[PDB]
RNA sequence: GCCGAGGUAGCUCAGUUGGUAGAGCAUGCGACUGAAAAUCGCAGUGUCGGCGGUUCGAUUCCGCCCCUCGGCA
């Protein structure tokens, strides 16, 4: 039993897990998502460097990209032996990476590939095999043939599906297709009316904890991106409002634990830009961030956090 | 001439061992205590130096070519 409430989505190059350890100390409920990590970089990649994480960031689930049954099998294995609590499957990264090597978005193109796919990987592990997929491809989707797509890995196994409310057309850039395409929320909303009995995750566009209520109340849970990254505090209510949890973190204190968690890493061979670089936006919006955003970006070591740090207490 | 070590946004640069490329300063527009300081948001744009090599595909690895650099000659 998961809770999908609310989750951060996974994005490349944000999600690895110092970022994530930082967003658990913001929210304690809140589901965590490994970057996309494809099968072969887990079968014949160092292992260790790529799947190993801190027990803080439970939950967390390892996200995989893949084409080939019988590799996403065996790279589920793998990852649920780095004790991942999910293994969620990209159906969603309409890269050229991803169209050259067959997987993510274009992998709905077939329905018969996703399904032996998924009956593989279920039968592999014993946590929760689930999907993170968009509407369609090529602007061509219709609620049907979505209906359907959702029917077919139903049977599969999947339980949770986790909706990026929106179509990738391959044609345009990565950055194009999370802001191009129309946001259909109303579709994940109707499939949860004739799914009653899955699970559905409403994904896109969502700006604040606001909003991601108002679509808490039609779907099972609601997952963000670049709400959080731009903003780690924009979860500032999520364990009080949405986890019933009592406690409301401040941007100091998580600043005060962060670095803590940039000593212990830092001194056990962490690059310090690999922690400092995912604290950037932690006083986003907030009097003299400018100063607390450059002076981590210009020394980039624990020292200059030790004194961004006073001058935040200081004001 | 042997070599250290580099070519990524305008700029100083990250990218740890092939898989949805971006930090800072500075340009530009904007919010605000009254213009105004202080303060903060918003966006920006990439042939990741050119040529082949492997590969599903490499800013990332090989060889070649190639501009500023530093000790040795
Ligand atoms: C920088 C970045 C990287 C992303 N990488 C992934 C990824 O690796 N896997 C994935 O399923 N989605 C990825 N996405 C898409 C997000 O998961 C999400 O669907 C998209 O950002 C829209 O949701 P949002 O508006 O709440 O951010 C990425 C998005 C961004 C901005």
């Amino acid at each position: 039993m998961l809770d999908p409430r609310l989750s951060v989505a996974p994005m490349v190059d944000r999600t690895d897990r110092h970022f994530r350890f930082l967003v658990r100390q913001v929210s304690l409920g809140v589901r965590l998502y490994t970057e996309m990590t494809v099968d072969q970089a887990v079968l014949r990649g160092n292992r260790e460097r790529l799947l190993a994480f801190r027990p803080e960031e439970h939950p967390i689930a390892l996200q995989l990209a893949g084409s080939d049954p019988k590799s996403l099998a065996e790279a589920a294995r793998i990852g649920e032996a780095f004790g991942y609590d999910e293994i969620n499957l990209n159906l969603g990264c309409p890269s050229e990476k991803a169209q050259e090597g067959g997987y993510g978005a274009c992998l709905l193109l077939d329905l018969a590939r996703v399904r032996e796919i998924l009956k593989a990987m279920g039968e592999a592990v014993r946590v929760p095999v689930t999907v993170k997929m968009r509407l369609g491809l090529e602007g061509k989707e219709t609620y049907r043939g979505l209906a359907q797509s959702v029917e077919a890995m139903a049977e599969a196994g999947v339980k949770v599906f986790v909706v990026h409310a929106r179509s990738a057309l391959l044609a345009l850039s990565t950055k194009a297709n999370r802001e191009i395409p129309p946001l259909r929320h109303d579709w994940v909303h109707r499939l949860k009316g004739d799914f009653p009995q899955l699970t559905f995750v409403t994904n896109g566009g969502i700006r604040s904890l606001e909003e991601a209520l108002f679509h808490l109340k039609r779907v099972d849970g609601v997952m963000l991106g670049r709400a959080v990254y731009e903003d780690p505090f924009v979860l500032e209510e999520a364990d009080r409002r949405v986890f019933g949890l009592p406690r409301r973190p401040s941007r100091l204190e998580v600043a005060r634990r962060m670095r803590a968690y940039l000593e212990e890493e830092v001194l056990k061979g962490t690059p310090p830009w690999a922690v400092l670089r995912h604290m950037l936006n932690l006083f986003r919006g907030r009097p003299k961030g400018r100063l607390w955003r450059r002076l981590l970006s210009e020394g980039r070591s624990l020292q200059a956090l030790d004194r961004a740090l006073r001058l935040m207490e200081e004001e």
